[PDB]
């Protein structure tokens, strides 16, 4: 259903449907629709419109799905109204053939979380940290409305939603439906060399790492500007670019189109038997119909 | 075949012998499908149905090809049974012909490594040098962004 | 993010408030003051971007 | 055709995509940081932008 938005599943369907009920008002006060349904001898007076109200419906639904009715509009205005309904057609199932192709080449994978504030409103995905961390500390001794939010589902659950290391918080981010929060860079490394995890959102606190020295000393004066040294000559930099990246995992190329299962189209098997199932009912209603009838 | 997986094929035949099977229920059931074949002769008791058992596998089978056939469903539940099968051919046609242009867009967008640079980012395909030659010695001494990954 | 540069509270060679700064400016970080401070400036009118 | 090729297209999110298309026009301070970034940087996507 998706390369059709909803808008066009419903005004397709609307006009299914109106197209139907001009060809039921054009039929009728249209003389030449009006012809000798007895053919085989010459001048019986009689007339028929075989273009009724039900198989008006027939007409459009059996252009709709490229087959035609046996109807096949017969003076000049229910053929004109049959052949730009016809184009109608083609319009739309050239189009929904080629916008179906376009997902089954081009996919836009995206993620059902964008940021924290995704994360304030889906129960479904649960939060997680490190037991007693300096990212659990951030968000209980914070103020921000978010996080008050965030903080007070990870406060009152445990055991479920509070790991003990980030490492087993790996795995459960690997394992179950679990959002993990834990340090910036940690991630990276994490994310570099285990190409199904990511990095979704942005950071939330913004700290630092910094060389210890004891209370007092020189060598935090000569090493602050031998940090900037290394920095602003870009060496700092490409040690970072050594030390994290790994393997890489170029998937952004686009592999074979992984032939379409039952995950995939799925609904259709669904929709058939949804059709089975109701023109029973409607074999045993309209027979209940006729024996009233002949009653 | 390529474009679908053989349970859908395997699905797509039997639903072939499932709606034409349930059809032929509503044809002889519903009573607006008896119909008279001689409007040319207004007479009684030779009212008949065209859905035979096997009529009505040949309207599966004749929609499936989106060709349609020469049956055209009277009844109002015969002519639902019609419609959601069409709706039914439709998807499957264009999920045909959208995957198998996928797997030819695919194909003919791809290509062979035909630089070091295309080799330098897939890690599948696994490198080689002369262990102490010239060749690695170069590629210590490489200055080029290209190269020392290929190094590294 | 292509570079990482830092504006700091500029004091002269050797003076005894670049410490007390540095303990100041980290007290305001731990109770998220700056963050307000960032989002009572930075942020401005609706401006539509939702979109 | 058109549906395969607009879905497929992107733009540019990174400096390595505003690297190699000349179409996009860069630009700098005069004598500013950034442009003294470009001059001391060792990095292949930048001298090219430096270039
Ligand atoms: C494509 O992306 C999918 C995201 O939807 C991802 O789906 C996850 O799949 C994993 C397993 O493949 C699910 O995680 C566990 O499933 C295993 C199955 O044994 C269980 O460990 C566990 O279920 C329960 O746990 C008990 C032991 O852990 C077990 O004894 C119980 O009987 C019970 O099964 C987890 O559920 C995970 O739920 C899926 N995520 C979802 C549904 O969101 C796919 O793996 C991924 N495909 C690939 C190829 O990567
Ligand atoms: C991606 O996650 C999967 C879990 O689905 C990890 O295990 C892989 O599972 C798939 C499906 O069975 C198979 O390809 C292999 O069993 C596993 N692939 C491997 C070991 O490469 C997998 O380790 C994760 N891969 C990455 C790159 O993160
Ligand atoms: O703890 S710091 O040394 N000083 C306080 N912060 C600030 C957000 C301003 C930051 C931000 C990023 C850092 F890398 C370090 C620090
Ligand atoms: O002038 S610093 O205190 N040290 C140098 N850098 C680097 C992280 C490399 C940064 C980066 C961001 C800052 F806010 C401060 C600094
Ligand atoms: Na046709």
């Amino acid at each position: 259903l998706n390369p059709l938005s909803p808008d066009i599943w419903m005004y397709v369907l609307l006009a299914c449907l109106g197209v139907s009920c001009v060809l039921f008002v054009i039929a009728r006060f249209s003389p030449y629709e009006w012809y000798n349904p007895h053919p085989c001898n010459p001048d019986s007076d009689v007339v028929e419109n075989n273009f009724t109200l039900l198989n008006s419906f027939w007409f459009g639904v059996g252009a709709l799905m490229q087959q035609g009715s046996e109807l096949m509009p017969k003076a000049l205005s229910t053929r004109i109204v049959g052949g730009i309904w016809w184009f109608f057609t083609l319009i739309i199932i050239s189009s929904y053939t080629a916008n179906l192709a376009a997902f089954l080449t081009v996919e836009r994978m995206e993620s059902p979380i964008d940021s924290a504030d995704d994360l304030a409103k889906q129960t479904k995905i649960e939060y997680g940290a490190v037991e007693d961390g300096a990212t659990m500390t951030f968000f209980k001794k914070s103020k921000i409305s978010t996080y008050d939010k965030m903080w007070a589902f990870m406060s009152s659950r445990r055991q479920s939603v509070l790991v003990k290391s980030n490492e087993e918080g790996i795995q459960r981010v690997l394992t179950s439906d679990y959002a993990f929060l834990m340090e910036s860079t940690t991630i990276e490394f994490v994310t570099q060399r285990n190409c199904n995890l990511t990095q979704i959102g942005g950071l939330i606190d913004s700290k630092g790492y910094g060389v210890g020295t004891p209370m007092g000393s020189p060598y935090r004066d000569k090493i602050t500007i031998a940090i900037l040294q290394l920095q602003e000559e870009g060496k700092l930099h490409m040690m970072k670019e050594k030390w994290w990246r790994g393997n890489g995992c170029p998937e952004e190329e686009s592999k074979e189109a992984s032939a379409l299962g039952v995950q995939n189209i799925g609904g259709i098997f669904i929709v058939l038997a949804a059709g089975l199932v109701l023109s029973v009912f409607v074999a045993v209603g309209e027979f209940l119909y006729k024996s009233k009838k002949n009653a």
